Order: C-alpha cells, then structure tokens, then sequence
C-alpha cells in the first residue's frame, strides 16, 4: 500500500493493518479528501485476509485535531459531505468485520470522537490530550460525536466535557471509560500489538458476531435480545 | 429584585448567575404543594430573563431537600380527590423534569445538604450537580412504605450503575457526596467550604459560551442516549443546523 | 423440608432466607437441559412458598457455574432433533431470566468462585450480587469458537461499561472477583470467608421491607431504564399506584 | 364570557369546547393556546363535566397556526404544545374531536390528541404546510403517522393536496365521517355513551392502548396490568 | 391425546392439530385450568412431529368468551396476593409467550364469540379466519376493568388507531366481516365455509420448510419493532440462522 | 447519460429523471453489478441540478423480479453491504423525492427499493409476491421491513408466509403503494405526481418526507424536539 493515499497510510504487519492519518502538518485534521480516502481504505482492508486486525492511530503529534475547518469550507454538496464523514467514521466503521482498535497517540478533538469509539478496543497514551471543543468554536457536537460519548462516559461527565469544552489526558479518558486503558506514550505501541495479536488469534467470523451482537444488544431488551443473540450465534456457526 | 416575590423559594441573582434557593429551611426543603407551583412559575419567569444565563438549584439551611412534603404533599393529599392528586403529581413533574431537564439555560444543582427520595428527579434533571463532601443522599421510599416515585427510578437509571442503583433503591442506605461523585449522581464532591465557590467557577465557565449552542449541545445530548446512532446522524446534524439558524 | 428434592440442585432455607444451590460440584455446576428444568421448578415452587422471601443463588463446591454443559447441553442437544434444540434454549432462558430477571422475590447471586459464560445471565437477572475476591469470571465463548449465547452479552451491556465488555468479550480474558466489582458485574467483592455472613447481612435487609412494595421497586427500575422519561411518568406512577393496591 | 377565544357549555355531562375565532376560521393564536390550556386544566376538575368534545364557532374546526428575542419563541412553541397534546392526548376524561369544517396544518396534532373523532362529510382537510414552504411542524407528521398509512401520510404531506370528511374516516384518520346535520346528534350519541363509563378505567383503557402502541409485548404485560391494577386502586 | 385434557380437546389430522377450546357450557371461559392446560397443550404439540400446523378453535358457538370471571376470582382469593402473579403469568404463557413466537405456524379459526381476553390469543396466532357470523367485543370497559394482559396491544398491533380506541372505549359489539375489514383478522367468510377456507390455509403452510417458514413469520413480526438499521442486522441473522437449521 | 451504465439506463425530461432497471433479458434481476451502478448513479443524481425528483422504473415486463440467483467468505458482506446501499440506505431518506412506476414484475428483494422510494404507482396488470418463502428461504435484506412499514400486519404475514401473488390493485388495497392505474396510463399519472413534487421547494420537501419516516419510530415527546429541530433545519438550508 505503499504511495496509495495523499491523506491516509496503511502499513501491514503480521496481519494487523495500522492506518495511519497522516496530515501531520494540519495535527491530522479530517478533510473531505481524507474522508473519501478513508472509506476506500475501508473497504478495501475489507477484502484483504492479509489485515487481520485494524489499528487506527495518527502521524506525528495527534491522533486527530477534528474535523478540517479551512477545507470543508451548491447546499446538497454538503449532503454528500456529511454522508461521507459519517461513511467512514462509523458507517463502515462501527459494525466492521474485522476487530477495530484505536490507538490514540496524541491529540484527540471534536469529531475525532466518532471513529475513536466506532473503534471496538482503544488505547492511548497518558500524554493524549482530548477535548470537545465544539462549544468554544459556537457549535454544538456535530455528527455522532455526542452519541460516541453517550456510549463510553457516564451522563454527568459526559455533559461536564460538552458543555464546558475542557480538555482531559489519557489516565482520565480511561478512567471515564472513553478508552480501555492509557499508558505511557512509550508503551502505546507495543500495548496495542499485544492486544491485537490476542484478536488475531480468534475466529474473525465468531469475533465479529460477539463484537456486533454485543453493540447491537445495547439497543434492544431481553426479550428481543433472546432471538437478536440466538440468530448471530446461528449466523455464526454457519458461516465460521 | 425578586425580593419578597414567593412563599417557598427565593431568586438571587449575581453577575449572570441566578441561585435558586428552596426556601422552606424549618421543613428542610420539602416539596410541597406550594413549593411545586412556585417552581414552575421561577423556571418560567427565569427563562424569559436575560439577566439569568445559569440556574444554580440550591437549598436553605441544612438540608438541599429532604423530598416530597410528607405532610403537605402526600398525607394531606392522598385521602382528598383523586383529580386533585393526578394534578399534583403532574405539578412536581412541571418543574423538577419537565421544564428542568431540557431547560433553555445551563442549570448546577448546588447540593449542600440533605437529599432524598423525590429530590433525585431535579438533582438529574439538572445538567450538572456539585455536591458537599457532608451532603447525606437516600433513597427512602423503600422504608417509608413504596417504590421511588414520579422519576427518581430513571434519575438514578441515567446516572448510577444498574447494581449500585439497585441496592441503594432496595436498601434505602444513605450515602455521603464522595460516594455520590463515584456514583456517577453527581459531577464533584467538595467541602461545603469550597461549594458555593466552585460552583460559581463552573458557572462562569458555562456563562462565557453562545446559550443558543449550549443549549443545543446540553440538548442534543440528552436525547441521543435515547436513540441509535442511524437516527443520531439525522437528529444531531438537525440540532446543530437549528442551531446555527438561531 | 426441599431435600432429596431435585438432581442438580438444593434448596435450603433459613429464617426467611432460600438459598438455592447448584449442585453438580463434580462437573462444576455446569448447566444441564436437567439442571436448567429442574431450576424453572425451583423458582417456581419457591415464588408461591411463604416461608422464602429472599433468594440466594449460589453453588456447590468450587464453582458458582462452569456455564453450560458442554457435553449435557451442547454436544448431545445438537445430535437430537432441530425442535428440541428450540426447548432447550427455552428452557435455559426460562430460569436463568425469564422468570428470574422480574422475579417476584428479591434476589442475590452468592459468587462463590467459577462463573463462566453462560453463567453470567443468570448473574445479572438476580438483582443484586456479591462475589469472593477469590472467584474467577470469564467469558470463554470467543476461545470455545461461539459468540456468547443466550442474553450473556446483554448481561454484560446491563452491568459493565461499553470498552470494558467489549474487551472480555472480544479477548476471552478471565478475572477475579474485585476487578467484577470494579466494573460494576457485582455489588461487591469480600474475601470467600466472609462471603456467605455479608449476603446474609444484605438479605436480611431486604427482608424488613414490605415484599410488594420491595418488588415494584425492583421490578420499576429494571424497566425504567429501557423507557424515556416521558413514558417512565405514565409507567412508574403506575407501578407506584399497582403497589399501593397490593 | 370566561375567555376571549374559547366557548364553553356543559349539558348532561357532556362539555363542548368550542374554538371561537369564527372571523380567523379558528387559526390557532398564541391566546388561543394559552386560553385552552386554562380551559383543559380547568374542566378537568369540573365534576359536572364527563366527556369532551372538541369543535371550532362557524365553519372551520381549525385552519391551523395563526402566523420578543429568540428565546420567546421557546415558551409559544410550548404553550401549544401544551393544550394540543400535552396535556390533551393522555386527558384524564375522554376526548372527542367533532371536526364541523376546515381543518388544516396544525390543527392535526390536537385533532389526534383527542381519543376519537366525527367529521362532517362536507369537512376539508389539508396539510398545506409544504405549499407555504415550512415543512409540517408541531407534531402533525406523528398524528399523522399515528392514525394515517404509510403511503397516505407522505402523499398528503408530500403534495399538500386536500380531501374530505369521506376520505378522512376512510383513511383512519377520523373515526366517522356523517352529514353535517347529523354531526352534533352522531357525537351526542357516542359521548353519551362515554359517559355512561366508569372514568377512571375508561382513562386507564384509553391511556393504556395509546401507551402501549410504543411497547414490547413482554414490556406491556409489565405495564398494561400496571394500569389494571392502577384503576383498581384509583376508581 | 384422547380425553387428557379436561378444558381442550387436541384433534390431529394428518399434520394439521386442530386445538379446540372445549368449555361450550361457559362458552370456552378461559379459567386458570384451561390456562394451566393450555401451557401443557403448546409445549406437547411444538414437540410431536405429527403436527406441522396448529388450528386453534372453540367447542360450540364460541371461540372464547373471555377470561372466566368467576374461577379467575374463585382461586384467587383461596389465596394470598403472590397467586395473581402465577396466575396471570400462565395466563400470559400460553394466550402469547409461547404462542407469539411459536416454531410452528398457527392459524386462529374464530367459528363464533371472541370477547375480551380471546384477543391476545388470536393476535399471537400468525394468521386468522372467521365466521361471518361471529360477534367480537371488547367488553372489559362495561365490566370496569381496562383490558388487561395483552388484549390492547392485541388491537394496537392489527386495528388502526381509531378503531382500536373506539372499541376499546364504547365496549361496543362487532361483527366477522368487521373484523376482517379493520385487519383484526385475515378473512372473514360463511360459517358454513370456515374449515374448508382454514383448510385450504393450513395446507398450503404445510408445503413450506418449516424452519424457513418459522424464521420469515417471527422476522416480521421483531422486525415491526426494529429500524431499518436494526433490521438489516437482524433480518440477515434470521436468513442465515434458518440456511443453518433447515436441514 | 447516454451509455454510461451498463445494467442501468438514465432519462432526464424536463426534472424527472427516470432511472430504469436495464436486465430486461433477466426480467431486471439484481445482480452485484446492478446493485454497484445503482449506488454510482444515486450518487451521481444526487449532485445534479438537472433532477428534481426521480422515478424508479424497469425496462421490459418487469419492474423487478428480484435478485439474481462464492469466494471468500468476507465477499459476502460487501455484496450484502451494497445491495442495501442504494436499495434503502441511500434511498430510503434519499434528498431528492422518489417514485417507484411498478410497470410489471415485482418480487422478493425488489420490495426493499419499493418501499425506500417515497411514493409508488404501479400498473394494475403488474404482479407482486413475497416468493422467497417457496424458494426455502425467509424474505432477506429489509424486505419484511418494508412489508412492515406499508402493509397492515395480518396481510403482510399472509404474504410472506404463503409466498402467494397479488395483483396491482390488490397492491393499492393493501398499501404498498398509493394507486394502481392502468398499464396505459402510468407514465401519465405517474409523471402528473412527479410534477407536483417539483413544484414544492425541495429542502422543505426533503424535511417533510424524512421528517415523516422518522416520527414513525419516536415518541411524541421525542418527536417535538426532533420535528422542530428539521422544520428550522429547513428555514436555514432555505
Ligand atoms: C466536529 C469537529 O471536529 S470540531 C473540533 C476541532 N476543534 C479543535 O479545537 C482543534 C483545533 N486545534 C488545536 O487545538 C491545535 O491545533 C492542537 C492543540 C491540536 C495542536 O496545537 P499546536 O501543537 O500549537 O499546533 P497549531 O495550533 O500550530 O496547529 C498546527 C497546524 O494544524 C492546523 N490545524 C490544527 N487543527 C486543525 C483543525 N481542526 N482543522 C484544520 N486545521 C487544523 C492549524 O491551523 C495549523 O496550521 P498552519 O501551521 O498551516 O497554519
Ligand atoms: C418520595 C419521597 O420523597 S418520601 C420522604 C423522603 N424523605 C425522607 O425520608 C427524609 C426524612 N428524614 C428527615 O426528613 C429528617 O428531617 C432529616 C434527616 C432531613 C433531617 O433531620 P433533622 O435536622 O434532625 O430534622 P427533623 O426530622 O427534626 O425535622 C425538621 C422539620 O422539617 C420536617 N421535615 C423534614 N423532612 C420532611 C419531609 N420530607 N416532609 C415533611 N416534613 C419534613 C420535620 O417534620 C420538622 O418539621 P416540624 O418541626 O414542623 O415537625
Ligand atoms: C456457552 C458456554 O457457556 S462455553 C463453556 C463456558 N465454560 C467454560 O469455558 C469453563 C470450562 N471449565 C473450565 O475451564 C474448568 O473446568 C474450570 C476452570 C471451571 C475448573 O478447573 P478444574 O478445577 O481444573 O476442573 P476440571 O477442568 O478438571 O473439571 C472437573 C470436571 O468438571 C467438568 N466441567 C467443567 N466445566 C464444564 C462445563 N462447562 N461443561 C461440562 N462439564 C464441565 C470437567 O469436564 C471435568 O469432568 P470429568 O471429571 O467428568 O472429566
Ligand atoms: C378480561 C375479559 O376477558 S372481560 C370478559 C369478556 N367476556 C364477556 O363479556 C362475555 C360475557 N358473556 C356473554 O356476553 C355471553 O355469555 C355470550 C355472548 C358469550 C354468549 O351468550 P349466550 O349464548 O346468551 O350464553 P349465556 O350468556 O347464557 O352463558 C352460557 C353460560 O356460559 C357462561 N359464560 C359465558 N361467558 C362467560 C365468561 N366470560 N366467564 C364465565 N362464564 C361465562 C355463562 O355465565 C353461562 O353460565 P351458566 O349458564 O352455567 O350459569
Ligand atoms: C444459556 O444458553 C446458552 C448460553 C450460551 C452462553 O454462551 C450459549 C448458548 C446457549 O444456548
């Protein structure tokens, strides 16, 4: 994959796939020229059996300052812009087929926070700043930013960070619940493999089934959950 | 001034910051009848109130409030017509959810003491609650004779873990503000020295952005915990578009 | 007198106290179709029994549930016919959770050491729980080949935050009973010593409460948090109002 | 002469409230709303009053909305809100929308807040909102979703295109769909009947089915014999 | 199945068990033992290979009349407040727990009254067939009580809305061809025609794989409850689980 | 779009843009290919000041008599992705209106488009059936769901369940579509409608429709947050 995107870096090794955002100089700002790269990486890790696990991390000093003020700046163009911000960050990415770990490195804002926890597994680095940072700006959290704090942080905090706009480092997005764990930037990498060798190492079609149901149940009550989670476990012994 | 304006509750408000003080001290702040009505007709006047960009929800003397007037609200009631009663009830949720939840403005419940059964409904309604490390919280019903009513059951549901939940709704074992931050009940626990004041500071932070935003933000929150993330796409992006318009 | 009652479990009451024991300590309590019928009859039975008001489910032995019986429940289940199959699976969430999640009674999981997999429907159906910090838990399926059946992952959504049970169920990791604590699994982790005396302590608790009262309550709460607030004020009202009657 | 905007009369139980802006078709002004909230709240503890019927003064039942810093517009949004289904569609006495004429925009949602509903054949519906350039606000396109087809529903939104009392009853959007002159009579009737009813379980029966619609079946048992026993309690 | 069962009467006929409510001198009155025999009825049937379709019908004029008021009220007063929750739970067992999402097709074959109580029942059952000359009523109100157990999500979930509440409401009586055009039921025809149009019915479910058939009737019926979203998830796991199962 | 596409046909005429399924030899069955060049040309409409609303149509008898009966088993997962990407995910809330002309053939998976586009006409003289069922499987992608949606609950059952054929005005009766008209009159009733439509202001008609479709899974009280939220959406998108 070498040369293949402007905007995006895919390095495979032993089966984990790390996609890297590479705007450095922008601290990886999301424009809709990495947006539209983003979903054909998707899609096209998808279909490779030589990515066995993803790894979301960023170039340089961030893992992503947020959505690209300057360059997503005719109305149903920003139709097909929204949709494709959301394509990647979570459409594809939420329910993707093969397990999904984000590893934060550094600079985490505002729209980073959709494809961070549309991202199964997340680990980041004690010296990881985030923020949603919305507010100051004069915008609510757009997208499904507030949806992925919903789903990782409890209510009052969650609130405290979208309302105030405030920043918090690694050790408190993990203990907020935001990631699993925050360790030293010089153990993220080796952490992270750790954990992605783990998941390499199960059936990625029972792997799937457990990681989507599990999103899934969350939506749903015991009773319909009864036939949701019977169907994938039987989904899964078909196809496993 | 609101000086003198109502029986039960008093207005003051500081540079912005409009405190809401529960003010029936010698009843430690119990919900009753009167206080219910009042606090409909503070959040509505407040809200139209330019010089208020933060409600802080606090209470006189020792307690925040000990809940429900257990005279005014149910003994006095429950034997009287069954009209009034349904009126009443919904005259609670008027204000302590209702209008509070999804308020217009940013609202800090200031917990300086007591609080208990009903007083769990505005506490979560609030968006955000500083608490007093000597503030006791209880969930009493269970020992009084019925389930939690109106909606502390979904106020601790919202907040607190399933089994922590649980076991202080079965139990009714009180618990002091450090536990109630741990919870999850409220954002910060803090000496009651250091209450007031580090109130106001989260209080200034929240009167330096747009209130338009804000309340898109505090809002749009709320309500996308309530929906998928297919149906968020839709509703969030149509917040932040009406926020933008206004 | 419940003795010599059922193959695979016991009851045993004590001042107003049913704890129900699995009792296949040899296969470590894993859950056979006999085990899963035999429970329904126990839940049942003890539901219209006045002389049990709290249930303490726990096991025999070593293990609180190895899960399911891979042999029993798995292997031999899959040789018979399709329309078995359905009854079987029936017959695990009948008592596990059907009947168990709302059970008329209060209830708490005793963990006593292994709980594995299948083990943990059941677990969070009882209302409350405490564990040994000596006990293991571990959701197995992933490293067994299946995702994990039955209402185990809605368990864990229930108990346990979102990367937390994504975690144990996408790595299959096990752990100890302060780290279930931690995570919000359990109510509580104590060392196996004092294990059965702080359940003891907590069910008779529950016991001083009125039953009815204690059960809408209960019941209230694990409902509420799957309606919005707007529905909860109908719904809660209703359980309040349903127990008075009773 | 209580209020401005609004007509009352109560005979053998049954309480007409009457829209009474007969000049404006009965366009729903900010007083208007205001005024039925006080009626609402006001007849419910009336002893003297068992069923409503909800009808507009001349020819139109309503023509819809009638068209201060930003924030104002909060509390109008509210205020009706407030008497259109908040309060009207879970009313604690039951409801009947006797629809004698012109009924448009927004008039949908207190239309559908109320339990049931007898139009006149030679009544107009219409959702006209589109053809103004707003799409439908308030909760018209729920009433409409709640009681009107799929297909049926987006045509009408869709196009703004209207019909009639005939096409209403068929649609499911009304219960009945009679002559003019055999309106008041047919209504009389049915609140007759209504009244004749144990009020607090015909409020659990009513409550109950609208409720229960947003349900499980394994949520409603909790909930639906939740009522049941509510009733047994509050009757 | 001869003489097992003092409330039902089970009757099958080469794959098709007719399940025949049989109190006709309380017009199938639905008692806590016909509840409790119903239970036994369902799990039986869902396991004997011999029947592929369920047809559930009532002994003499009646479907059923409802819940019966005085053997409901009779044994539980016998006995503490704890009863009615057992009670009312086996009630809920058989009218739609197990009835709802049974593995096998059901048909309601509705020959007469249908009151109250009877209309969880038949809403569970997949599809329904009755007589012209059947009469239905949601007679609780008149009786005040609202309906209880599932009857009102019965109505909600085939009569649109008015109607539900209009019935609900007055209490008022309705009739087979009624029934039918508000969606209540799939076909209302002659009493003299109603086992011939079930037959026909029955048969041709008989014709289907029934696995498949069992995952298409219970996928519609979540699916009703689900997104769009939700459903592109569950309705692929629902085809694959019947690829796994249908042998 | 004169040859651009080759299981697919573009025509616009004055706004409407007919987008006609082209396999008329397999009765416009949907194959992974048509299901990717029906993504590319929803994509591409969508972008176009040209087409003010489209309509969905089939070259030949049928409209379509559904999908047309591998590798690795991850290839799976993109061809069900990408069925569903244009049949309802992009259709469903699609920002320009949608009409589904049902001119003959309606089968199986070809429900899922059918309920996605936003008003329907069909011919009376087509034919429509839930066929999967005889075949050995249950309805798959969103078919049960768009039964769901425009179809009452003891029909749809019946349909799904016997797997038996109903024809267009059986079709209307039911709900699945607004109108059956005859055969020789669909073009004309059909772009009468889509002349309407054109007339609204399109982002006020787009939060109309998707506003409409998604009240249906709210609440009241969730709805009055998020229909008032689309309406002032609308007042600023204009
Ligand atoms: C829904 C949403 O995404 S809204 C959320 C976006 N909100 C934010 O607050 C991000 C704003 N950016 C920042 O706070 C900072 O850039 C930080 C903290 C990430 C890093 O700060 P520094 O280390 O001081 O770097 P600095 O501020 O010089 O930025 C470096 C370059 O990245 C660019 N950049 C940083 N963030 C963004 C962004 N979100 N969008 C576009 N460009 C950006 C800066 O403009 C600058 O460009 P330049 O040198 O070509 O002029
Ligand atoms: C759904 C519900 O909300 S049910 C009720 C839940 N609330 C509770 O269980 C709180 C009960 N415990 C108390 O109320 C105690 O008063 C405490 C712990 C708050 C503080 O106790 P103390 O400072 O020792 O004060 P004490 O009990 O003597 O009473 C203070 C005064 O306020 C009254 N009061 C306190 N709480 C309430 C209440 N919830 N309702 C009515 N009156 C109350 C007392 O009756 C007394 O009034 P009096 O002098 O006119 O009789
Ligand atoms: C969907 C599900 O629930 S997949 C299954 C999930 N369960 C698991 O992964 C746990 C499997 N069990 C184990 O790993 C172990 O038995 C432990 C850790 C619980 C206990 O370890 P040990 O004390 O070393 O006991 P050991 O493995 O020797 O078991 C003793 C007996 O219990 C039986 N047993 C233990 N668990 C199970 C089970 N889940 N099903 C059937 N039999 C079991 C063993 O097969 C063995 O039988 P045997 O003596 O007849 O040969
Ligand atoms: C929660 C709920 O289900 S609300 C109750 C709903 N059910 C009803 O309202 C049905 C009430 N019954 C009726 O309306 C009539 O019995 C009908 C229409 C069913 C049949 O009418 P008829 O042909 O005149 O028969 P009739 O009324 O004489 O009753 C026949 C016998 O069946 C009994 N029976 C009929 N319905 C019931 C019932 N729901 N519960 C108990 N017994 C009943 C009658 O009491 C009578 O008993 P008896 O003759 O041994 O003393
Ligand atoms: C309780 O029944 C089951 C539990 C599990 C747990 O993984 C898997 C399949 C089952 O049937």
């Amino acid at each position: 994959y070498e040369g293949r995107w402007k905007t995006v870096k895919v390095e495979i090794e032993d089966g984990i796939a790390f996609v890297i955002l590479n705007r450095p100089e922008k601290r990886n700002a999301m424009s809709p020229t990495l947006n539209r790269e983003m979903i054909d990486v998707l899609e096209t890790l998808e279909q490779d059996p030589a990515a066995g696990v993803l790894v979301l991390t960023g170039a340089g000093e961030a893992w992503t300052a947020g959505m690209d003020l300057k360059e997503y700046f005719p109305e149903i163009l920003q139709e097909k812009i929204r949709r494709e911000a959301s394509q990647w960050q979570w459409k594809l990415l939420r329910m993707y087929a093969k397990p999904t770990i984000a590893m934060v490195n550094g600079w985490c804002f505002g729209g980073g926070f959709s494809p961070l926890v549309a991202c199964d597994l997340a680990i980041c680095a004690d010296e990881a700043t985030f923020g949603l940072s919305e507010i100051n700006y004069g915008i609510p959290p757009g997208n499904l930013v507030s949806k992925a704090m919903a789903d990782t942080v409890g209510h009052r905090q969650s609130l405290y960070y979208i309302m105030t706009g405030k920043t918090f480092g690694g050790q408190k997005a993990a203990e907020m619940g935001l990631v699993n764990e925050s360790v030293p930037l010089a153990q993220l990498r080796e952490v992270t493999i750790e954990l992605a060798r783990n998941l390499l190492e199960k059936n990625p079609v029972v792997l799937r089934a457990a990681k989507h149901g599990f999103k899934r149940c969350r939506e749903l009550t015991w009773e319909q959950n009864e036939d949701y989670l019977y169907a994938k476990l039987d989904q899964s012994r078909l196809l496993d």
